[PDB]
């Protein structure tokens, strides 16, 4: 195919396992802050530059094609001004300057060596080898290019901040620049672009196994600092901070990515349709990297946005893990006929039940051995939580079981169905507990009639549809495994608890708003999922449309839990 597809939730899974590595070392104080330093200082100083070094000095220049860094270049640099202009005529007087500095850099610099390659290597490597060049020309040159006019900013508000010292412009630009220079990504490609020339790239035998050995370190070194830097990162932000944040992730993960993809389509005005298509999607999955943790050490370095930055940075790298994987997936669908594009999407539910099932055991543990799981409505959401583990575990069975045999397809079929139908009933008997608590303190809610009902009737619409039903387990994806009656049932259930919540909550509103937030954000997922049971019904021959409304939901099925994750972890 265009796009090695099924290799990347192992690289984000490299990615995100080592960035969570360091993350629970940098918790769990296995390193401490200081400590964390030394491994910056080796990855910053050493292995970044070596690997920069190397991969420059072996570029074939006589083989790059210029049209995608132009395409993504003018795409950051739209990017980039969009956001400087936007910000320079949002923000208040004090502060614009530091703001039209950082934010640009930040909704444009990607975090394109330690994640953005082993994910491009992942995609790219076989299918594609000459893609992965693109990292260390893009990365580089979007610096050279965009961060010293973000930092001449950030001099005109230290400029401005030090009423004393209204000093020359030319030391403005001049130091902008000079930290653009001083940046080991920078003056490594200037000095692997010389000895490229210099030694027509061949690194010297006696040379090779020292960048190699620097150089392949790099990944697993900087993501785990990454971890480390994450920390104790994500401090309380106010309203209007956590906006313009959204704001900025969404420039840098969704605006970008469109637009990179766009420029691509614009610029690439070579003949071959399939490699303009893997050019394009290279080029979405490139805008889709996180912030390049550097980004908030300039921050440091100014002690300008600070807050927003270092979060910002943080929350974009998480966000860009499933935005990445759910990204790459849709753009392949296109390729895909049907039967491929049915294994995808259970591949797909597969993927994303693995890593939601260790967010939801997380999350289960910390609410159990918190004694949180004592309070009302948290015993509930407990079970809520409990029903969405239940979710993921019998979907990955599915897929260990897809090909095995009929009876133990059957009874995987009833476990994840049951499952599936006891998260739908305790997304609306949650709801309608909040209500129940909200009426009046003297009410004795019914947890055990409400536990038995929350499991009890999920089983007995599984036993009315095996008996209702029948077998349509020749087919791939389990939520069609029993057919027309299966996507009713799921239909009927998600329309009852939808009923129980929005009455009860709009009694309710006539503790208690993570648990309403949780119930919405289920909402909209089970309506997701309703659509996608009726449209299937009716359709008969479903659209592109729906084959992305099938994964979305398949994504909030499965990923429900990340949303437990978040709201109790
Ligand atoms: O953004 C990048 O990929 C480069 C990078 C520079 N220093 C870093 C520290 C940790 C992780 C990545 C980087």
């Amino acid at each position: 195919p265009s796009m090695s597809i099924t290799r990347l939730f192992p690289a984000l899974l490299e990615c995100f396992g080592i960035v969570l590595c360091g993350y629970i070392a940098g918790r769990a104080n296995v390193i401490t802050s200081t400590q964390a330093k030394g491994l910056g200082n080796f990855v910053s100083r050493f292995a970044l530059p070596a690997l920069l070094f190397k991969n420059m000095v072996v570029l074939n220049f006589s083989n790059v094609d210029w049209s995608f860094l132009y395409s993504i270049l003018i795409a950051k640099a739209s990017v980039f001004f969009i956001v400087c202009v936007l910000t320079l005529l949002v923000a208040s007087p004090d502060s614009r300057f530091s703001k039209a500095g950082l934010f640009p850099i930040f909704a444009t610099q990607s975090n394109d060596f330690a994640l953005g390659y082993p994910i491009v290597e992942a995609l790219y490597q076989t299918t594609y080898p000459e893609y992965l060049q693109y990292i260390y020309l893009v990365a580089p040159i979007s610096l050279m290019m965009l961060n010293p006019i973000g930092f001449i900013f950030c001099e005109i508000q230290k400029w401005k901040d030090t009423q004393n010292a209204s000093q020359n412009k030319i030391k403005i630009v001049g130091l902008g620049l000079l930290r653009v220079l001083q940046n080991p990504i920078v003056f490594m490609v200037f000095i692997g672009i010389a000895f490229n020339f210099i030694l027509d790239r061949k690194v010297p035998v006696y040379v090779e196994n020292f960048l190699d050995g620097l150089g392949n370190s790099f990944s697993g070194s900087a993501l785990f600092y990454l971890g480390l830097t994450m920390v104790g990162k994500i401090k309380r932000l106010k309203k209007s901070a956590f906006v313009v944040l959204i704001l900025l992730i969404t420039a840098k993960l969704l605006v970008l990515p469109l637009l990179c993809r766009e420029m691509v389509e614009l610029l690439d005005k070579g003949d071959s349709v399939v490699n303009h298509t893997s050019l394009s999607n290279y080029a979405f999955l490139y805008g889709v990297f996180p912030v390049a943790p550097g980004v908030a050490i300039f921050a440091t370095q100014f002690n300008m946005e600070v807050e927003i930055i270092t979060s910002g940075m943080v929350i974009s790298t998480f966000v860009s893990a499933p935005i990445m994987y759910v990204s790459a997936w849709l753009l392949t669908f296109p390729t895909m006929d049907p039967k491929p594009l049915a294994y995808a999407i259970q591949n797909v539910s597969f993927d994303i039940s693995i890593v939601s099932l260790i967010s939801l055991i997380w999350s289960l543990a910390i609410l159990l051995l918190s004694k949180k799981y004592k309070q009302l409505p948290h015993m509930l959401t407990t079970n809520l939580l409990i029903a969405q583990s239940i979710v993921c575990a019998g979907m990955m069975i599915w897929n260990f079981v897809k090909e095995k045999n009929f009876v133990g397809q059957i009874l995987v079929f009833v476990l994840l169905y049951s499952s599936l139908y006891s998260t739908y009933l305790w997304t609306g008997l949650l709801a309608i507990s909040l209500f129940l608590l909200k009426k009046r303190e003297r009410v004795q809610i019914p947890v055990g009639i409400i536990i038995i009902s929350g499991w009890g009737i999920p089983a007995l619409l599984v036993g009315v549809l095996l008996i209702t039903g029948k077998h349509n387990g020749d087919s791939i994806d389990s939520a069609f495994f029993y057919g027309k009656e299966q996507m009713i049932t799921t239909a009927v259930t998600l329309f009852c608890s939808i009923l129980i919540a929005g009455i009860s909550l709009m009694c309710m509103n006539q503790q208690l708003t993570r648990h309403v937030l949780l119930c919405l954000l289920l909402i909209i997922g089970l309506f997701a999922n309703l659509s996608s049971c009726l449209w299937w019904l009716f359709n008969q021959e479903p659209g592109r449309l729906y084959v992305e409304l099938q994964f979305f939901c398949a994504v909030f099925n499965f990923g429900q839990g990340f949303i437990s994750f978040g709201i109790f972890g």
